[PDB]
């Protein structure tokens, strides 16, 4: 057996194809109740399947759980990508869990590569 750590949970995983919601939990260092720290990272998450931020948040709870963690949703939002230009765009606030650090999901998503580039607004629904 081995401990997974932080840096090795995906950092995010979104899906690109539209319009959809998304939420941004926070992870503690619990891997397998044998993980060397409580240090804390956020991860980036949104899908078409999740028609409300609750649905992500218990799902991405559920795998960072059974990896061995504990975590909680800052906040949540919609994502748009919009036909005029090829970036998405991170706006709106979970109607459950108030707006997240959307700085946070672009400074991720623009490491991660997972499309091209992002921006965000404090604003929007």
């Amino acid at each position: 057996m081995a401990v997974a750590d932080l840096a090795l949970i995906p950092d995010v995983d979104i899906d690109s194809d539209g319009v959809f919601k998304y939420v941004l939990i926070r992870v503690h260092s619990a891997p397998r109740s044998g993980a060397p720290a409580a240090e804390s990272k956020e991860i980036v998450r949104g899908y078409k399947w999740a028609e409300y931020h609750a649905d992500i948040y218990d799902k991405v709870s559920g795998d960072m759980q059974k990896q061995g963690c504990d975590c909680e949703c800052l906040g949540g939002g919609r994502i748009s990508h919009q036909s005029q230009d090829k970036k998405i765009h991170v706006y709106g606030y979970s109607m459950a869990y108030g707006p997240a650090q959307h700085a946070i999901s672009t400074e991720k998503i623009k490491a991660k590569y997972p499309d091209y580039e992002v921006t965000w607004a404090n604003d929007g629904y």
